[PDB]
């Protein structure tokens, strides 16, 4: 059974919302395009209370052994945002295609690009490998630059140990300044890992987790609480094959607090422009192949906590809601976080350009648990309605706490199985209370009469 990130309270998190924000990769202040007035629309539409926020190691580190401190004032900002809405903050060190550096066309400074994005170009090292202009963006990864620049990273060339070393002490910098936040659950070591020349097992098992330990234990020398998220590599597993990560080992006292946060990227669901016909029938095999390797990854890693960190798609596209509720299912079942992708406009997101909901919004607007005091074994819920089957645990005093929208619950609320403590028909929160005394308990909210 799931393992779930706690809160101080000693609750069980079940944790929904969005990667804000892709316009960070550019962006030369390294912020994303996003103001606290879209946090506020996107909470008032769909009582959100997660986010994987994107950082930059080209933000953090512009010159090598020199962190800028205003950028992490800048990235503290934002966090309190999400504090002061009752958010909890994955930060995510984003990168794509390596860095913008890349190309001289693509970078829009020192490793900042839209396209590629991530390492400073102090860190980027292609040896003169051409990168030649592509269709697609995720075609740039086997251009022979851009292979190399991972070769060099990940020291396959051996020309180049000093960048994971700077890479772990720039995540240290980042623990350093959001230990003691109360917002921030998780530190997302590196988005979708890329071995270049290296690929499968031996570079999941070799540097990608030797990177991983060497920041574990830098995180630690500085921040003892906050949850350490590592990936597998992205390519491949993404579309349903296994992984070969093993187990990193946590130096914090007590138990171990790393959790595995893994991408869903159906090859079919690209490829068939859509989720219809044989499309379908391959996509839903991917995302059934995907949970049962995810769930053996997370049972090697020591039976961690599961955060989604990343799927998404173009909602206008056939059988997009079909597939959205099935990838949220599939979720609530596997006690897994989500960060859909992405906040940004268009229609892969909630908002087109002008401000107009996608059907994303409808879509993800759904009672949910935030905050169970007790393992949550099972719920389910639909506009108008939420049951949750709890586990007690007679030394959590918090309430549990509920998200039930303004759509199907108008007014007051009638809930079976517990005591309602708590009615915020403004921050659209619920909080009961359950025996703990009578083992599991199964709690039932519907809209009052
Ligand atoms: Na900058
Ligand atoms: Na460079
Ligand atoms: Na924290
Ligand atoms: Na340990």
């Amino acid at each position: 059974t799931p393992s779930y990130l706690k809160d101080d309270d000693g609750r069980s998190l079940i944790l929904r919302g969005f990667n804000t924000a892709s316009s960070a990769k550019s962006a030369p202040d390294g912020m994303p395009q996003f103001t606290e007035a879209d946090l506020a629309r996107e909470y008032a539409d769909m009582g959100t209370n997660f986010v994987r926020f994107l950082i930059s190691w080209r933000s953090v580190e512009p010159a090598p052994g020199v962190y800028d401190q205003q950028y992490l004032d800048r990235v503290e900002d934002r966090v309190g945002w999400y504090a002061e809405r009752g958010y909890k903050v994955m930060l995510d060190m984003h990168q794509d295609v390596y860095s913008g550096a890349i190309t001289p066309e693509g970078n829009s400074g020192n490793g900042a690009g839209a396209i590629g994005n991530g390492a400073p170009a102090w860190a980027t090292y292609m040896d003169g490998l051409p990168v030649e202009p592509q269709p697609r963006w995720e075609l740039y990864y086997i251009q022979p630059g851009v292979m190399r620049a991972f070769d060099n990273f990940w020291n396959t060339t051996g020309k180049h140990p000093e960048l994971v070393e700077h890479y772990a002490k720039a995540w240290r910098a980042v623990a350093d300044r959001f230990a003691d936040n109360d917002a921030v659950v998780a530190y997302d070591l590196m988005n979708e890992p890329f071995g270049g020349s290296l690929q499968g097992p031996a570079f999941e098992a070799g540097p990608l987790a030797a990177m991983y330990q060497r920041t574990t234990d830098a995180i630690r020398q500085v921040d003892q609480d906050t949850w350490v998220c590592v990936a597998p590599q992205a390519i491949g597993v993404n579309q349903g094959l296994p992984s070969g990560l093993t187990k990193i080992d946590d130096p914090r006292a007590g138990q171990q607090r790393i959790a595995y946060c893994p991408h869903l990227y159906p090859l079919p669901l690209d490829i068939g422009d859509g989720h219809e016909g044989l499309a379908r029938t391959l996509t839903d095999v991917t995302i059934d192949a995907w949970r049962a390797n995810t769930a053996h990854t997370a049972r090697v890693l020591g039976d961690v906590p599961i955060i989604l960190g990343s799927f998404g798609l173009d909602t206008t596209l056939p059988g997009a809601r079909d597939y959205i509720e099935r990838v949220y299912g599939t979720a609530r079942e596997m006690g897994a976080g989500v960060s859909y992708w992405s906040s940004d406009p268009g229609p892969w997101g909630p908002y087109l350009p002008d401000g107009t909901q996608t059907l994303l919004v409808d879509t993800l607007n759904k009672p949910y648990p935030r905050a169970v005091a007790g393992t949550p074994t099972e719920w389910s819920s639909t506009s108008d309605r939420l049951q949750l089957t709890i586990e007690p645990d007679a030394a959590i005093t918090a309430p549990t706490e509920i998200y039930l929208p303004e759509a199907g619950f108008p007014g007051d609320v009638h809930v079976e199985g517990a005591d309602v403590v708590g009615w915020d028909r403004q921050s659209r929160l619920l909080t009961v209370r359950t025996p703990a005394d009578s083992g599991n308990v199964t709690v039932t909210v519907t809209p009052a009469a």
